[PDB]
């Protein structure tokens, strides 16, 4: 993993970390290990309107999965959001060919939450 991405995770405030954490739980819905795999990835993408194949799903995870785990964990899913936002990739070129992902990770968060998530109520901080 990149040091910059790691800093981004730590940089995120309580709300930012909490928001991402919630996505992880939903993103890893049905995951035995709790990580986000192609099975969970495909389900999430399906909600967004995408229907990528298992092979494609694993590749996407590989983007944020440097440990070759094949699954996105808490630190990995957080980076994905950060990586998408920053996009340090700077487009390595390559034509649209039969591949091309421009999904908004930030937008995906809404799909993952799809709820006000007001279960917790705290006052008098
Ligand atoms: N300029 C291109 C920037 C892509 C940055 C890479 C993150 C986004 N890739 S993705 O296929 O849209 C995508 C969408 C939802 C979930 C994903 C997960 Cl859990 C893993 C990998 C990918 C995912
Ligand atoms: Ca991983």
């Amino acid at each position: 993993m990149d040091d910059i991405y790691k800093a981004a995770v730590e940089q995120l405030t309580e709300e930012q970390k909490n928001e991402f954490k919630a996505a992880f739980d939903i993103f890893v819905l049905g995951a035995e290990d709790g990580s986000i795999s192609t099975k969970e990835l495909g389900k999430v993408m399906r909600m967004l309107g995408q229907n990528p194949t298992p092979e494609e799903l694993q590749e996407m995870i590989d983007e944020v999965d440097e440990d070759g785990s094949g699954t996105v964990d808490f630190d990995e899913f957080l980076v994905m959001m950060v990586r998408s936002m920053k996009d340090d990739s700077k487009g390595k070129f390559k034509r649209p060919t039969l591949r091309r992902v421009r999904i908004s990770a930030d937008a995906m968060m809404q799909a993952l939450l799809g709820a006000r998530a007001k279960g917790h109520h705290h006052h008098h901080h």
